[PDB]
């Protein structure tokens, strides 16, 4: 088992450090980066990202559905290219396989 939860945590750290304004689109808006793990709303969003990763690896992930749902938050290609940079970093830091291919499936719909 890859510690996906831990990777998701680093990933969120990377993403919000580089694009802090992204964080305003969540229910943990305005919460200090170093406090995220103590915030209920974050805890739920992180679990869901981990779920998706496990579904992408599992073969059950609906990439088109996730893309439409991000479109529904005015989150598009540019954001998911940025996230690809951030996940690459967070995976590499954990010796975990990269999620470039899964992130690519999402991009193919954005
Ligand atoms: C690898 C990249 C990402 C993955 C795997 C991912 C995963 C998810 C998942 C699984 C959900 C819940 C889907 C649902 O049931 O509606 C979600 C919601 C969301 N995503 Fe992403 N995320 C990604 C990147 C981003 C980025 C770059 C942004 C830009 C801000 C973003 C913004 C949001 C927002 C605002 C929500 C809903 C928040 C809420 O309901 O409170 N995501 N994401
Ligand atoms: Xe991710
Ligand atoms: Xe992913």
């Amino acid at each position: 088992m890859v510690n996906w939860a831990a990777v998701v945590d680093d990933f969120y750290q990377e993403l919000f450090k580089a694009h802090p304004e992204y964080q305003n689109k969540f229910g943990f808006k305005g919460v200090a980066l170093g406090s995220l793990k103590g915030n209920a709303a974050y805890k739920t969003q992180a679990g869901k990202t981990v779920d998706y990763i496990n579904a992408a690896i599992g073969g059950s992930a609906d990439a088109a559905g996730l893309a439409s749902r991000h479109k529904g938050r005015n989150v598009g290609s540019a954001e998911f290219h940025n996230a690809k940079a951030c996940a690459a970093k967070a995976c590499s830091a954990h010796g975990a396989p990269d999620l470039g291919h899964a992130i690519d499936d999402i991009l193919s719909h954005l």
